[PDB]
């Protein structure tokens, strides 16, 4: 019943969460592999 | 068997999550270099 469809009302949260907190990592490793670039640049303009 | 799904989807979340918060702890750490330098 209501039991049955919660479940599936879970998984899906579930993996809308996986999904949110894969894509969110992805977009700080961005962050972060450009903030080195920058430290890069700025260490080769010595 | 259901919750073998539940608790996968449950634990991959937490991994993501432990994950997520390290690689901002790198970023912030970055940034302040950053400051450190062109301050």
């Amino acid at each position: 019943s209501r039991l049955g469809d919660l479940y599936e009302e879970e998984m899906r949260e579930l993996r809308r969460q996986v999904d949110q907190l894969t894509n969110d990592k992805a977009r700080v490793e961005v962050e972060r592999d450009n903030l080195a670039e920058d430290i890069m640049r700025l260490r080769e303009k010595l």
